[PDB]
């Protein structure tokens, strides 16, 4: 017989309103080899990647399990692991090419795993990993914000400051760079919240962005980081950004015109937090290390959880609801589902 | 009366055929103020920007283009310190100012280089716009001295035998330790691009990724595309290292950035007009880089890319030179020299 576990998964990619779009299932409990740890998952969060996968990609397995955020306890370690031991509390995102965190136990490479912040509970920690790695790599590996753009305003504009990535990216920009942080939100309440997360200025992305930034009287931002609606804002971004500035996007515009950026010699940077573990690059262990840095900043009180919606337990009914909420594009912050049971 | 000069220019953007596509004209001779120098122009080159501008952009009464020159400093503005009358110079200038297609030309002292002593006027005129393009692409945009983890320490230059490619290969070879892989499609351009410094030359009439993989060096950190970027974009995204960097200087009409997402590859524009168009604090780096280029030329480390020399500078020869650059068949650089008959 095989030791087993509960999981949430699917076999037919489908809109969330289909009954079998996500199903409660039972699967063999895996065991860790090499550099993998096995984590007893305590909570997971839902990201736009989860619905994009779910709607399109079938198992290659009778079941496909997704989830790219967890916090949990290390249950067992492969023979090559040196970074964690059983009992350690961890948070991490994992890898798009490996079964995901929507299961009681989950394998993940020790090198992309962070120590869970002690001051957060399971759900508050689970809100953070994917979005933190996305923002941190965007600022420091892609944009390279500590390298100045000559003549620019020492400023970054974060488009979509209230969503999953925005709500951690604004805090990281405020606590770990000397930039002036300009973030966007379009209802008074989400504006107030982005401002409370650390944005120095908050502008309204229902208005043309360039005129909004010009009115602040700070000059032209060196950096722009766009988390959503890049095609609607691309021209305004090219207008407001400094010559020789740098623009990073993480969304998937379907007709982005790079020629808008030519006259200013602006670079366009993708950030995909899956790239490092997917290709097994030599700096892949930077993801575990930055998570440890984030974890320390959380425990010092410099960063805080972006959890705004908590559901329980992790089952299909609650994952479906969390997916529909992320699909809607209207939620602020992060939705986390915690526990297994009834 | 006004002191005057010959120039070549146009008043209606057109295809290179119209009798009016470019015209011989006479204009007032400018005088420099501020930080400008006035240059007595000995030779100019034609670059693709010339025909791009000529096709599309109208003028004050007449538009004068040309973005490459070598010449003698005739006069200086009162704020100039970097040059004096009699100095020999080369430079590209600015797309928002009248161009070098005239006996005398105004350009800001800060974007100007000392002309290599070892080159004649036409050989030196071949170099500045393409030198600034390549030098900025490598060192300011791609930042090739910062390695991509796990990538081959290599740069692919697509279109090695064109105007920018022919100097970019040399600058990459002389100023970095990268393996320089460049593309060319005829045995004659292949041998030439090899003689310019490329460690490997591959054939761009073939799918690039399989050509680069055949080299057995791994996946290049960097790609610098000078021509046909849309034709090669999918191949470039297959061959490049994850977290690599891709710079293009042509003008693809359908470029798909989503090809580069999976590898998290950055896409970098290089336009040498940006710094002097916007008057950025680093504008004077263009004059400095031209001085380094000049010194490398006279050291023997960079060679002129001049391959076609016409005389004198008039509308007849500029039309032929524009046709040549529009065809995309020329290797190296076409330069026109002198004013006369």
């Amino acid at each position: 017989y095989f030791q087993s576990m509960k999981a949430v998964g699917y076999n037919k990619p489908a809109p969330i309103t289909d009954d079998a779009s996500l199903l409660d299932i039972e699967l063999p409990k895996p065991a860790p080899a090499g550099h993998d740890i096995l984590v007893e998952v305590k909570a997971v969060s839902v990201n736009p990647v989860d619905y994009k996968v779910r709607r399109s990609t079938p198992p290659d397995t009778d079941w496909k399990v997704i989830g790219y955020d967890a916090a949990g306890i290390v249950s067992a370690v492969g023979p090559d692991v040196t970074l964690f031991r059983p009992g350690d509390e961890v948070f991490y995102a994992g890898s798009i090419i490996r079964p995901g965190t929507n299961a009681e136990f989950h394998l993940v490479d020790e090198r992309i795993v962070g120590r869970k912040p002690k001051t957060l509970d399971w759900a508050e920690a689970a809100a953070l990993p994917l979005t933190s790695i996305t923002a941190w790599e965007a600022f420091f590996d892609r944009l390279d914000v500590n390298k100045p753009v000559p003549g620019a305003a020492p400023a970054i504009l974060i488009v979509g400051g209230a969503g999953g990535v925005g709500s951690i990216a604004v805090q990281i920009a405020r606590q770990r760079t000397d930039l002036t942080v300009i973030a966007t939100a379009s209802r008074p309440e989400t504006q107030e919240w982005v401002k409370s997360l650390g944005a120095h200025h908050v502008i309204d992305h229902s208005k043309p962005l360039a005129a909004e930034v010009a009115a602040l009287g700070l000059g032209a931002p060196a950096f722009v980081f766009s988390t959503t609606h890049t095609d609607k804002h691309a021209a305004e971004i090219a207008d407001l950004i400094a010559p020789q500035g740098r623009f990073c996007l993480i969304d998937d515009p379907s007709a982005f015109d790079i020629m808008l950026f030519k006259r200013k010699a602006v670079s366009i940077h993708h950030e995909l937090m899956f790239t490092r573990p997917m290709f097994g690059t030599p700096d892949m262990s930077e993801q575990g290390r930055l998570l440890n840095d984030v974890s320390r900043l959380v425990d010092e009180g410099r960063l805080r959880t972006t959890l705004t919606n908590r559901l329980s337990p992790i089952n299909a009914a609650n994952l479906k609801q969390a997916h529909a909420l992320v699909e809607s594009g209207t939620a602020r912050g992060k939705v986390v589902i915690e526990g297994f049971g009834l």
